[PDB]
């Protein structure tokens, strides 16, 4: 049943809010992009809190998972918007913020922009259906746990596996499932890339003149303060 509920809960529109006009170099794209991230998060939490099964684990587990997987979320989402609106032609961050080989170019991010684009590209080729995306997206929320587990760990695995079963239910064949689960797996590869960059732009804020809101502040100072190592255990799907 969930799928139905997911269409409903599937977050809406979010504006980045960039007073575009004068030269927009690194110090410009990133502070607005971060700002953008800060607003979508308020949206992701609103989304997750009604999710089937997930809304059932105590508030502690819920927030942890959102933290260890926030980057996957937003990035996976960027791909879908880029794919739904521009046919993947571009990276649709926000209605008021679209990227062309020029924005990616002078965003000081061209390389990661290309990676997130390579994802949207896989969406087109596979011609992803909302159903698939919505379920895959829950799988990303449920894809990176604390190396040592969760309080409601047992309840957690049954849940995720159920969503697995659901995605395969949706896939109804085994090749499709496979392509989709392999896509999500690869995501773990991109996200680690996006995170190390986000982290060093964090640690080197003022000096690079790249600001972060406050919402994203309390999250990164929490996410990478010690996990820049390997206490963040992603849960792949294949080998
Ligand atoms: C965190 C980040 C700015 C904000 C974006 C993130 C990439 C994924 C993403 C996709 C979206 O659809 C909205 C903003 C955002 C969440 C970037 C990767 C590096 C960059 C920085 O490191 C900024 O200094």
């Amino acid at each position: 049943s969930p799928v139905m509920v997911l269409e409903n809960i599937e977050p809406e529109i979010v504006y980045a809010g960039y007073d575009s006009s004068k030269p927009d170099t690194a110090e410009n794209l990133l502070s607005t992009l971060n700002r953008l991230a800060g607003k979508q998060m308020i949206q992701v939490v609103k989304w997750a809190k009604v999710l089937p099964g997930f809304k059932n684990l105590p508030l502690e587990d819920q927030i942890t998972l959102i933290q260890y997987s926030w980057m996957c979320l937003l990035s996976f989402a960027l791909s879908w918007r880029s794919y739904k609106h521009t046919n993947s032609q571009f990276l649709y961050f926000a209605p008021d913020l679209v990227f062309n080989e020029e924005k990616m170019h002078q965003s000081a991010m061209y390389e990661l922009c290309q990676g997130m684009h390579q994802i949207s590209l896989q969406f087109v080729r596979l011609q992803l259906t909302f159903e698939e995306y919505t379920i895959m997206k829950v799988l990303l929320l449920l894809s990176t746990i604390p190396k040592d587990g969760l309080k409601s760990q047992a309840a957690f695995e049954e849940m995720r596996t159920n969503y697995i079963k659901e995605l395969r239910k949706m896939v109804t064949s085994w090749q499709r499932f496979y392509q989709l689960t392999k896509l999500l797996d690869s995501m773990h590869d991109l996200v680690s890339d996006l995170l190390e960059f986000c982290f060093y732009t964090f640690r080197e804020s003022h000096a690079l003149k790249v600001e972060f809101p406050a919402m994203l502040v309390e999250i990164i100072s929490d996410q990478l303060p010690k996990v820049e190592s390997g206490n963040a255990k992603p849960l792949y799907f294949h080998r």
